[PDB]
């Protein structure tokens, strides 16, 4: 009759906490209280707040980046505003089943400078495979004669990113009005791809 | 000779120091300090660390307020593309030049959902005059039969707000290379804002 680890307890207990107070007004107290260790758990663990913070953030993005090697993987071969049409789908479905790691991922702004770019340094690497990809299928493009793959790239990437932050700040607490307007953010975003797409090439 | 009245010596310190920290890790014991006046004399002017915030936040986007309904009487009769173009290169020029306010307008997202609200909320009337030109500027546009009036002032409004919230964080506490990367920034914009006016029409 198996329970999680201890760790994997301290961690979904920081990222329910996380996700609700932020980085600066959560405590590793409550935190404990809400995994059901003693308060010198996490010490031993994970030696301060920050450390939490940094470790449970690495392993809600490794879940993530594994759900997007198995897209990128399947689904290498698409046209590229094909490719991440399908991939923001699969992005808000994620978001609506598992809010409060949606819900944590966005207080990754709240943290001291020091802390998040130790946490952007250490995740270069693994945002760099869907960086690296998109780069590569542009060059499968008909660039319109005074757009650069750089400025497509960049804007691209802008889209993609800023969406995201769009919305799980927008939805933040409220899943339900997230899967309600699903299907007019679906179709939204489809016509936005397409404008690129038409703006970007010949 | 004249200093800062007290409130407006308050005010500042206060968005120096907001900027600095954040909501959470600032006191009014050292925005006091930095105003040099008594810590008492914070709570005769604000009451509370939220209203000082608050207060601090409505007086910096009044200043923009003013500013953008000058550009705004003397750029109204521009095509919008040629207008928001134009209005971006003068807010990375106010940006660099006034950097302190930069870094504090940025720190919105740290503060609890209930200060945030309030602030929105109290924000709409004086953000709806660019959005409602904008959407009155759309109806002089011939929008491509796939795209919604709908679908292309929310399109324009995200590019245009979420172009400020990444530069603002890329160069927060960086104003030299904001300066430095500001022609590089300019170009960009205006062939993204191409890229988006041929995407978008006929």
């Amino acid at each position: 009759g198996h329970m999680l680890s201890k760790r994997d307890a301290i961690l979904k207990a920081a990222v329910e906490v996380f996700g609700k107070k932020g980085y600066d007004r959560a405590t590793t107290d409550e935190i404990a209280e809400k995994a059901g260790v003693a308060k010198g758990l996490i010490f031993h663990y994970f030696k301060n707040k920050e450390e939490l913070y940094y470790q449970a953030y690495m392993s809600v993005t490794e879940k993530l980046q594994k759900e997007f090697e198995n897209f990128l993987m399947k689904n290498r071969n698409r046209d590229i505003f094909d490719f991440m049409e399908r991939w923001i789908e699969k992005k808000l479905e994620y978001s609506a089943s598992h809010p409060e790691e949606a819900d944590f991922l966005i207080t990754l702004v709240s943290v001291d400078e020091g802390l998040r770019k130790r946490i952007l340094l250490d995740l270069e690497k693994s945002q760099r495979v869907f960086f690296d990809f998109v780069r590569e299928k542009l060059k499968d493009l008909d660039l319109a004669e005074d757009v650069t793959e750089e400025i497509a790239l960049k804007f691209l990437m802008w889209f993609f990113s800023g969406f995201e932050e769009v919305y799980l700040r927008t939805y933040q607490g409220k899943p339900e009005l997230l899967k309600r307007d699903m299907n007019t953010l679906v179709e939204e975003v489809k016509v936005m791809l397409r404008i690129l797409k038409k703006g970007m090439t010949k």
